[PDB]
């Protein structure tokens, strides 16, 4: 059969798959970036309460939970996003942690009082349209879109489950990689019955809020009309971006077999249940940020450490802060 039954998220990086190693950072690339550090380490800085609602009268600190989710990997994904330029990148971030404190996330999970919790986004989740599950080659881990299982109707709080399951999936990165793997089914499912300025909304955030995040993008049961159309334009796309893209091609050149599901060329055997699979991934992430905070406490809860060192277990700091 080598199929192996699963209904629950694959809470650690096996062994087997290896964490990419970084580049070094060049002479000019580190200077600018101990530049962004200083910014965000005045004790003296104040930020947007809103991005929406930005106003220059009201402006608040950094919370600890703040200073937790500017993390060295933070300044570099908005380094590389804005192309280098300090300005670009300051702002940029300054108006990040304004949206997050507007969306309701700012606090690194409910349990610190994010507005945005699992029992409010619950329900979007019980068709299983959107599944965290396994790790492909280079450890990033698998967010599942599956658009055709679609059970609820367009409402905010659709955009609250969407970015409220982006961060689950942050929240899973092994320690040393960054970037996410997506596997988007464009295929219709007719057994979740149909129902009965979103994506406006969604767009923004993708575009603004989660720079450097896309690792790979893998598609399959792309619509006659649509693939068509995406060979079409394709021969115009960056080099950059078309490297991000994976389509026509067998899903296990980029993930291995038994962290890909049998339904597109893996061995496991997924079946979404709703009560079995999302306590387990709330409490896997849950657990997760629990012990990414209690690094960032026991390392003087500074601005600046490596999520490297926040989600790992050794001693010794790999990344020591400036
Ligand atoms: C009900 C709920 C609805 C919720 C609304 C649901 C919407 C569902 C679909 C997609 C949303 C997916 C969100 C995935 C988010 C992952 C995290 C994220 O936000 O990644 C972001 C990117 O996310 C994506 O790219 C996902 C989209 C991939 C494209 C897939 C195209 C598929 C085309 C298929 C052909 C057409 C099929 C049509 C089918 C029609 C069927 C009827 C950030 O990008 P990244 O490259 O990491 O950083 C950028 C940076 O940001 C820029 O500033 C810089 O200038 C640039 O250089 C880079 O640094």
């Amino acid at each position: 059969k080598n199929l192996i039954n699963i209904d629950k998220p694959i809470k650690e990086l096996p062994a087997s798959i290896a964490i990419p190693k970084e580049k070094p950072l060049t002479g000019e690339q580190q200077k600018m970036y101990d530049e962004v550090l200083k910014h965000f380490s005045n004790p003296d800085l104040k930020v947007y309460t809103s991005e929406k609602n930005k106003s220059e009268d009201d402006l608040k600190p950094l919370e600890e939970e703040e200073k937790a989710w500017l993390t060295r990997e933070c300044f570099l994904r908005y380094l590389r996003a804005t192309k280098w330029v300090l300005k670009d990148c300051i702002d940029r971030i300054t108006m990040t942690l304004a949206w997050r404190r507007e969306f309701g996330i700012s606090h690194l999970g409910e349990e610190h009082g994010d507005k945005i919790t699992a029992d409010l986004v619950a329900v979007e989740n019980e068709s299983g349209k959107q599944v965290i599950l396994g790790y492909e080659n280079d450890a990033r881990p698998i967010l599942y879109l599956k658009p055709g299982r679609q059970n609820t109707k367009t409402s905010h709080r659709q955009v609250q489950h969407l970015v409220f399951m982006l961060e689950r999936v942050i929240d899973f990165m092994p320690a040393g990689q960054d970037s996410l793997a997506l596997l988007i089914d464009f295929k219709d499912y007719p057994d979740v019955p149909k129902v009965p300025g979103v994506g406006k909304e969604v767009l923004h955030i993708l575009q603004t809020h989660y720079p450097e995040r896309l690792g790979k993008a893998l598609l399959t049961n792309i619509p006659w009309l649509a693939w068509t159309f995406l060979k079409l334009i394709h021969p115009f796309i960056d080099p950059l971006t078309r490297e991000k893209l994976v389509f026509d091609e067998p899903f296990v050149k980029y993930v291995p077999k038994n962290e890909l599901d049998s339904l597109y060329g893996g061995d496991l055997k997924f079946k979404y249940n709703h009560d079995v699979y999302w306590p387990a991934l709330v409490e896997t992430a849950r657990e997760k940020r629990d012990h990414y905070f209690k690094r960032f406490q026991s390392f003087g809860g500074i601005v600046g450490l490596s999520e490297v060192d926040l989600r790992g277990t050794h001693e010794k700091l790999l990344y020591p802060v400036k």
